[PDB]
């Protein structure tokens, strides 16, 4: 089994690394803060002296602040990594950084992989993360078993860079819906409602229904045609969506609250669902 | 103990009314469509001959198509229901509709409650619905044990009309977030990504994190002071969000896709979170 390395033990790095102490190949960890590393030692991780020390691992994980730090760390590992070594980047980077680093290191058999994760420290600890991976198919196949130890969902997104691109689509939804949630709270408050109660309803019902992902049941964005079994149901949902959004927008005007995300959604929903008017 | 009535056995009414066959009070049902009635019959429900027949019950549930139909059913019930009867409306109505019927029926000492529900037919069959209830305090307390049988989450949103209004806020989020999902799907596809996989990741991770509701943990919409327990977490969320949104917007420019919901989210997120820029 693959011997693991981990560099960067921050709020996601530490728990993934902790989960990797349960991996029979074992994990060698590094971070500059003595306090990020002490608990991993207690969990049974081998503590490394330096980034170069971690380069002896077969599969080296990196979760650091930004692209600049990733390049710095990758550059240091590259001086020592043996041929066949995989380097997985889990923290936030531009997709071009993954393309670039993979491209520069391929000739020395050092395989760069961008493998952003979602969602949560707790899930990381339990090995229930989703990861979206950009890699050579051959490289993806060799590391999948290792990835499956800490991720419940492992997607091969495409070549290096594709992982990042899938993460950007996924997280654009996350943060746009957070903005939408705050808009819903502003409306609720102007209506004299308990916002914490609303929050409880939303969270309970999204656990029942699955959440925003419930509408993601199409394999392309072509407009739906009447012969499609999905057609009448999406037509139905469009009617519901347009009704409820117009009702909400009317409430917004009644209680003097601007609702620009709702307004945009109201205008665009039909076209987005593939059932335009 | 309360004897139950149910009018409208459609895709939400039927599973709700089916759950109510397990209530000790029993349920009496009516729908004009025979094929809607028969399943409820073989689940142990009593079958009414008419809407007027259903008016004998203590607590009468209504789930039908639209306002116009809600107004008619309650108008029909109003001439037959005994004083003290409660009528609970679960289908879509305007927020003024609930108030109007409440005022209309005060005469007969018939109580109106707007109790929209969320989310799903499966939840409805299992008695795990959420319901947001506009009601006078005394009638809320009378019916709460009944509601608890088919709803795992029962909110007393306020007086009549308040249920509707909480529902409007809740479903605004539902459909704005579906809009955003479709925009995300458009981006993923232009970038050459697999939509099936994107959906699997979304649904899996939202099971873990809780979804958009995870951010709805504030009493009011005031800005967070530095010692607020949510300050550093929300500030961190603002940082992550603005970075991912900006990257997403740049990717959208690169693959020639318009991302207007994302642009608006990017500009307003910080303010929405109560940690605006200084």
């Amino acid at each position: 089994q693959l011997k693991l390395g981990y560099i960067g033990l921050g709020n996601m790095g530490a728990p993934m690394a902790t989960r990797m102490t349960e991996w029979p190949g074992g994990v060698t960890v590094y971070d500059i803060r003595i306090e990020a590393m002490t608990p991993l030692a207690e969990a049974g991780a081998t503590l490394a002296d330096s980034v170069a020390d971690v380069a002896a691992a077969d599969l080296i994980h990196i979760t650091v602040l930004d692209d600049a730090q990733v390049r710095e760390v990758v550059g240091e590992l590259a001086g020592h990594a043996k041929p066949g070594t995989v380097i997985a980047i889990h923290s936030t980077i531009s997709d071009t950084t993954a393309v670039e680093l993979a491209r520069d290191l391929k000739a020395r058999d050092i395989h760069i992989v961008d493998a952003p994760v979602s969602g949560g420290a707790a899930a990381a600890a339990r090995g229930e993360l989703a990861t979206m991976v950009g890699a050579d198919r051959e490289v993806y196949e060799r590391i999948k078993p290792a990835f499956k130890h800490w991720a419940a969902v492992v997607i091969h997104a495409g070549e290096p860079g594709a992982g990042t691109r899938m993460k950007l689509a996924r997280n654009m939804l996350t943060f746009t819906s957070y903005a939408a949630a705050c808009e819903a709270m502003k409306l609720a408050e102007a209506a004299g409602l308990d916002l914490q109660a609303l929050g409880r309803v939303v969270r309970h019902t999204d656990a029942l229904t699955g959440g925003p992902g419930a509408i993601m049941v199409r394999d392309n964005m072509k407009d739906l045609e009447p012969d499609n079994f999905l057609y009448q149901p999406f037509l139905h949902t469009r009617g519901l969506g347009e009704k409820d959004l117009s009702l909400a927008l009317a409430l917004g005007e009644a209680v003097s609250v601007d609702l620009p995300l709702a307004r945009l959604a109201y205008e665009g929903l039909a076209a987005g669902l593939g059932v335009p008017h």
